[PDB]
């Protein structure tokens, strides 16, 4: 047992509930637009999505540097690592919001949305994958803290390219792996399994945000004007 490593369970834990409100703690509300027919675009609901999504990043960017050490790499680096996970982060944070019973997805003001109203507020052909890895996910049935360190781990890594201290990067999360290890473990001994079945989700986000970015570039095409700057900051 490690005292530091205790208190870097909390710190991380306290950086992602203060910057991700549960499910549960949030006062749902919906919307009746584009309800029940799938559409290529209602843009009513992608311009309440897309500030909801630059609102998230923001609140990334608050959790990011409330992770012990973060702000002690540099700059150039924070950033990089920002831009390399962010939409990695974005997509675990949304498919947590998941409740299967309604098969709807809740942002951080509550806003509820069915899933052909995800489709239409933007996510497309993309939406049904999305919902899967939802799916996929409610078996894990991860905890906040749980959530907040993957997410940690995510972000903190040195393989990112065009890192300027990739070592200094690895160092960091180092103690983020023995932290979530150790925390999964004892919540629940007797599911072994569930550490490596954690880590192996973020190779299905790699994957999910790959596909977020090759969609960002069809709907592009689909609205009016430019994405909001931190989005394209994000997709970069
Ligand atoms: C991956 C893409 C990200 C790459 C990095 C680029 C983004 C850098 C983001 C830094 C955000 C700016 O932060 C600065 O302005 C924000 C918005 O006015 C404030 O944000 C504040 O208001 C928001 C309301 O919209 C709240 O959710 C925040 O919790 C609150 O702190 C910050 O308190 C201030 O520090
Ligand atoms: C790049 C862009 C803008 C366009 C393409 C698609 C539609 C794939 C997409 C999908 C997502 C998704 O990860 C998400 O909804 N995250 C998300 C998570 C939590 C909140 C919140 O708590 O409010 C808001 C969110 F936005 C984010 C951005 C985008």
């Amino acid at each position: 047992l490690s005292p530091q490593l205790e208190e870097l369970i909390t710190k991380v834990s306290k950086a992602h509930q203060e910057t991700f409100p549960s499910l549960c703690q949030l006062g749902k509300y919906t919307t009746n637009s584009s309800a029940d027919h799938r559409v290529q675009l209602d843009l009513g609901l992608w311009d309440k999505f897309s500030e909801l999504a630059t609102k998230c990043i923001i609140k990334i960017v608050e959790f990011a540097k409330r992770l012990p050490g973060f702000t002690g790499l540099s700059i150039a680096d924070q950033i990089t690592l920002l831009k390399a996970a962010c939409l990695d982060i974005l997509m675990l944070r949304i498919c947590t919001r998941y409740t299967p019973e309604q098969d709807t997805m809740t942002f951080s003001d509550g806003l509820t949305l069915n899933r052909t109203q995800m489709h239409n507020a933007g996510f497309g052909p993309l939406t049904d994958l999305v919902f899967a890895f939802a799916g996929q996910l409610l078996p894990l049935e991860m905890d906040d803290t749980e959530t907040g360190l993957l997410s940690a781990i995510c972000l903190i890594c040195g393989d990112r390219m065009d890192l300027e201290e990739p070592e200094k990067v690895d160092k960091l999360q180092e103690p983020l792996l023995e932290a979530l290890r150790l925390y999964a473990r004892r919540r629940r001994p007797s599911q072994p399994y569930m550490f490596p079945r954690m880590l192996m989700k973020i190779t299905d986000l790699r994957g999910i945000s790959t596909k977020g970015a090759e969609r960002a570039i069809t709907l592009k095409m689909e609205i009016p004007g430019p994405m909001p700057p931190l989005i394209r900051e994000m997709l970069e």
